[PDB]
């Protein structure tokens, strides 16, 4: 068993690296009017706390069931946007954007998209919505949003809404014109389905044909705007299978629809396995996290480094249910702790979520890298692979960086007995002030809250103490900053588990220390516990060791594992949580940034 050799050249910056994977999504349960519950508020706090904007978009189904109506077509029709405002504000509060599927019936009003009056009403609803949120958040903000068709139109998922082939095209034109009437800057794509071989997926292929050659319902004009094409293709447990399927569909689009040769393609349900709620042990831990990284690596290395692929979304923002808090396709593990007064909810950060924080350390340029075993060169379509990046500095709060993310993953298969010897030879590091490197490591032995849960006997309602034990496995194992050797080379010989993730971060020292933590808030969990959450928007550099939290009832530091996750659950052994909190960044050279404004918290008994 010859070791895997991973060579990286930090002088050879090859091309841009785009962070095309910063998306998640979910569907609310039946009936369609949850998204405003404390559970969801906590869930989106965890999603937005991934550092350095590591998750940006939350693709959310049934948004237009958050709109209700009064009156009627003949009486005079009014919309109540209150609940939609709530969800969108909640996203905004967490620095997230909706993947805005135009999906729903506005509480039973819309029934038939071949009914001429309804198609007109839809256009005006879409325009009203768009103008409303342009007013609420500014056009710059709303024009970042991916507006999209109704989810999976060929999967008959319409409630009491008749959506025939022709109805879908009318609906589309109403979406397209509605948005256009508000602003030409707004983006719309679709269909968000499989694109199986014809005669399958008629509404998906039909939409493309309509937009390429058909006639606009409202303007009679040939051709209709289509700013991106969204497909769904999942792996059936194979990672590389996702890409293979995407290439077939993308090639069929290129030849059949020449006007869409450059039209960006999204896979906004790019999951290892269909069926989020189906319990799978690999979904619980680093097996899934490493596979998600591998899928992304494959896409960067075997596709983008030429079809116009722009977005990949792991559809994993669902909330898990008893009796499978960890084993569902979710970023967090939900515990409904019913036996307190009152009942409360706790979430644990699962490794997949933690991995998104490692991916987020990748910067804007891809570096040359090569993996080989015994002299044979191995591309990312193998169990071990790599993604390496570099940062070009600008400011004095900034300096050169390299991030090298290595994965060991056999898709959904874990191999607890195996050890994979890896030699990382990093060469070409430009000279710079105070060059240091930091490792962060994840595997099922060291960083699996699921594993801790099972070691504790799978408590259905964990005690506070059991929760602390479980959370102690959330973060990666980090080695403190070490100076780089002289000469600009670094050679390391880690033993990786299968699965595992290792991020090697090499940073030059910026002239100035980190910026200020902002937007600190304290959220109640239960007597004796709260969540602290904040933004790293003005922190500057990614060369961060931890966030120092201080508490005052003189300010005292709160002792904890190092973490760059922009969220912390504070569950002191004493239950003493009333007082003031403040947080600051601590960088790799032990320099603090300035404290956040203090945030007071008074518990009510
Ligand atoms: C602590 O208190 C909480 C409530 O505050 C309880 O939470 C409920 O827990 C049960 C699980 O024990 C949940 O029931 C499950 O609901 C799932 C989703 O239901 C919705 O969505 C589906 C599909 O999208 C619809 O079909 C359905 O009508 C709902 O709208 C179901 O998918 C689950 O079904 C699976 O397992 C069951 C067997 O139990 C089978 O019947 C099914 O075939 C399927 O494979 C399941 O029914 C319930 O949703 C939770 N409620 C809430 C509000 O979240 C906790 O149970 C309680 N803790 C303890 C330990 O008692
Ligand atoms: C990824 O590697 C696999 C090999 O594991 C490739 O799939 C094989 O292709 C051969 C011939 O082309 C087929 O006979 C087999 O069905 C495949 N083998 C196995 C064991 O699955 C696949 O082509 C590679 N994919 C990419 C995108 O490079
Ligand atoms: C709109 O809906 C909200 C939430 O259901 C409700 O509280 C509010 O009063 C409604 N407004 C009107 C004008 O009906
Ligand atoms: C086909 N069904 C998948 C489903 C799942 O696999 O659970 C889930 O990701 C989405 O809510 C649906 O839009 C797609
Ligand atoms: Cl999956």
């Amino acid at each position: 068993e010859a070791p895997h050799l991973v060579q990286v050249d930090a002088a050879r910056a090859l091309w841009p690296l785009r962070r095309f994977w910063r998306s998640t999504g979910f569907c609310p349960p039946l009936p369609h009017s949850y998204v405003l519950s404390w559970d969801q508020q906590l869930n989106l706090a965890y999603v937005g706390a991934v550092p350095h904007r590591g998750i940006k978009q939350v693709r959310t189904h049934w948004l237009l069931e958050l709109v209700t109506t009064r009156g009627s077509t003949g009486r005079g029709l009014s919309y109540n946007f209150t609940h939609l405002d709530g969800y969108l504000d909640l996203l905004r509060e967490n620095q997230l954007l909706p993947g805005f599927e135009l999906m729903g019936s506005a509480s039973g009003h819309f029934t038939d998209f071949e009914d001429k009056q309804q198609v007109f009403e839809w256009k005006d609803l879409v325009s009203s919505l768009a103008r409303r949120y342009i007013g609420r958040y500014g056009l710059a903000h709303v024009s970042k949003w991916n507006f999209e068709t109704w989810n999976e139109p060929d999967h008959h998922d319409f409630d009491n809404v008749s959506m025939t082939m022709q109805g879908f095209l009318n609906y589309y034109d109403a979406c397209s014109e509605g948005l256009r009437a508000a602003s030409p800057a707004l983006r719309l794509g679709g269909p968000g389905d499989s694109f199986h071989t014809p005669p399958r997926s008629p509404l998906s292929w039909g939409l493309l044909r309509h937009c390429h050659d058909g006639t606009n319902f409202f303007t009679g004009e040939a051709g209709v705007r289509l700013d991106y094409i969204s497909l769904h293709r999942k792996g059936a447990r194979s990672s590389i299978s996702i890409l293979e399927q995407e290439k077939v569909v993308a090639q069929q689009i290129r030849q059949l629809f020449p006007k869409f040769a450059d039209t960006p393609i999204y896979n906004d349900e790019a999951d290892p396995l269909v069926g989020w709620s189906l319990p799978q042990p690999w979904r619980a831990d680093v097996t899934y996290a490493a596979m998600v990284v591998k899928v992304i690596a494959q896409h960067q290395n075997l596709l983008l480094a030429a079809f116009p692929y722009a977005l990949l979304s792991n559809d994993n923002a669902f909330l898990s249910y008893h009796p499978h808090p960890f084993a569902q396709r979710t970023l967090t593990a939900r515990f409904q702790v019913n036996n307190t007064r009152p009942p409360h909810v706790q979430l644990l950060r699962k490794p997949v979520l933690t991995a998104m924080g490692l991916l987020a350390l990748l910067d804007e340029e891809q570096l040359w890298a090569e993996v080989s075993q015994a002299g044979t060169v191995l591309d990312s379509n193998h169990t071990v692979g790599v993604l390496a990046s570099a940062h070009r500095p600008q400011g004095p709060a900034d300096a050169w960086r390299a991030a090298v993310l290595i994965y060991a993953s056999d898709d959904t298969r874990a191999h607890p007995n195996r050890s994979v010897a890896v030699t990382l030879r990093l060469r070409g590091v430009p000279p710079g002030p105070g060059l240091v490197y930091v490792t962060r490591y994840l595997d099922n032995g060291l960083c699996s809250p699921d594993g801790e849960w099972r070691r504790l006997g799978r408590p259905v309602f964990p005690t506070a103490e059991q929760f602390r034990r479980m959370r102690a496995a959330e973060d990666p194992v980090a080695a403190a900053p070490r100076p780089l050797p002289a000469g600009g080379r670094l050679t390391l010989r880690p033993a990786l588990r299968l699965p595992s993730l290792l991020l090697v971060h090499v940073c030059a020292r910026p002239e100035k220390p980190p910026g200020q933590v902002t937007r600190l808030r304290a959220l109640p969990l239960t007597q004796g516990q709260l969540v602290l959450v904040w933004s790293d928007e003005h922190v500057g550099s990614k060369c961060l060791w931890t966030y120092e939290i201080q508490f005052s009832q003189a300010y005292t530091p709160v002792s904890r594992k190092p973490s760059t996750f922009n969220l912390f659950v504070f569950s002191p052994d004493t239950g003493a949580v009333s007082g003031s909190y403040r947080v600051r960044a601590l960088d790799y050279w032990a320099r603090p940034g300035p404290f956040s404004d203090p945030v007071p918290y008074l518990e009510v008994p």
